[PDB]
């Protein structure tokens, strides 16, 4: 309903997936409801200081990095866990140094020594299946690069009005017409999936 | 950093803000390099606070408790708590402040508590900026120094392109939104001229 003008749910995940290609950021929320709030999502593969800074400025600064299975026991991740870069930062917390402790904790030939626990960067672990078997923003995320050829990680943060409150849907949209951030749904995803991913 | 004071009009001049439930920003000492916190008290702390400090600051907002309050939180001696209670999805300015005056309650029980969450407690070392020269310690001080309820938030300061507020950058911050500037060696000074019998 409140995102029909925008195309129906597959031709949503192909934008977002083009966005994504193209090195810009989408807007994720659950499915179509009013009172939703929703994250922003990047590309760990495209990721910019420039990027970093406005996710903190504009979201609610309690970045996550949402990583496979794999990866996260590449890094020996247990099985709230916090990470920083053990080299190529300094304090850890500016938008530079997250983004160097992300590279260096999405990069497939990282070692758990690369990183120090705790730090400022939040890594999550997605399910196996993806938003096939469990409808959160962190499978989101990972199936979102997934499905657009990428690095298999990517970060997301709650999008934060000014005042403190929550965006919501309505508040979604028009941040994602501001920054030309295409938005969708966790459900249009699964309706995605189940046409192209399945026998 | 003179600007503000001498060391011991400096922390006068902080207790004072904290004591009309204005803000202050504090670093470890004069060094140019030092980057900067925001720091306000739980016992004054508003919305409206909590949104400037997700707007300006890194968002990874820390709450400096005693250890007795701690202990009666049961919090371990990164750990991080919502509110049960009187919350939605925990992440909001309004939720963050209501988890943090739960968790701050005098009254409160663990149970008042869920783990894990949106907010980030910190215990302060007993002895405070005495003991360990910590930020958590100086917020701990700062409130207790004021006559307030001994607990105190805390967030890092950033500049406009993400990177993080330095002293210089501190002073034009504590210049523009009235918000007194002090340090961690001026709060020792101060305590061991004025708190030791």
């Amino acid at each position: 309903s409140l995102l029909a003008e925008f195309g129906d749910p597959i031709t949503r995940v192909e934008n977002a997936l083009q966005a994504l290609r193209e090195g810009r950021g989408v807007l994720l929320l659950d499915d179509e409801d009013r009172e939703n709030e929703g994250d922003i999502i990047y590309a760990v593969e495209s990721l910019t200081t420039a990027q970093m800074a406005l996710m903190i400025r504009e979201c609610s600064g309690i970045v996550c990095l949402c990583l496979t299975e794999a990866q996260a026991d590449r890094l020996a991740l247990p099985p709230t866990v916090s990470i920083e870069a053990k080299h190529g930062v300094t304090t850890g917390v500016s938008a530079q140094d997250r983004v160097t402790t992300i590279k260096t904790a999405a990069n497939p030939q990282a070692k758990p020594e690369d990183l120090a626990r705790p730090g400022h960067v939040f890594p999550l672990r997605a399910r196996a299946g993806g938003v096939l078997a469990r409808r959160g923003h962190t499978e989101g995320t990972v199936d979102l690069m997934q499905m657009a050829g990428l690095q298999p990680a990517g970060v997301l943060c709650e999008l934060t009005n000014p005042d403190g409150s929550m965006a919501k849907t309505p508040e979604i949209i028009e941040f994602g017409k501001l920054h030309n951030m295409p938005v969708l749904t966790i459900e249009d995803m699964v309706q995605y999936r189940i046409q192209f991913d399945l026998k």
